[PDB]
């Protein structure tokens, strides 16, 4: 249904958007490409109107990338990043009012195939 986990430990203050999403989650991961999930955030602090999902190496800004999801979605493939190598997704909530706290986990490509099997 609709639960959550664990009490909100982080500063909060008086803020409109919406806070950090459920919890960023990598699956599929390969050498250069990942699919980047997560969950709705406790404090949409309104109708979530998207989310906004944020990929890059581990502090390599220069790589990286502004997608836009609607508020239905959670989950997104990432592409274009390097075998054996740290990054960096973040994911933010987009609101009526505009995006509150992203959640940016560190996150090590898997590794390349290189072929079937080897061959």
């Amino acid at each position: 249904g609709s639960s959550g986990s664990s009490g909100p430990q982080l500063v909060r203050t008086h803020e409109d958007v919406p806070g950090p999403v459920g919890h960023l989650s990598f699956s599929e991961i390969l050498d250069t490409s990942l699919k980047v999930s997560w969950q709705e955030p406790g404090e949409k602090n309104g109708i979530l109107t998207g989310y906004r999902i944020s990929w890059e190496e581990y502090n390599r800004t220069n790589t990286r990338v502004t997608h836009y999801l609607p508020n239905v979605t959670l989950e997104y493939r990432v592409t274009g990043l390097t075998a054996l190598t740290t990054y960096t997704i973040e994911v933010a909530a987009m609101t009526s009012k505009g995006q509150g706290q992203v959640s940016a986990s560190t996150i090590s490509s898997g590794v390349p195939p290189s072929g079937p099997s080897s061959g």
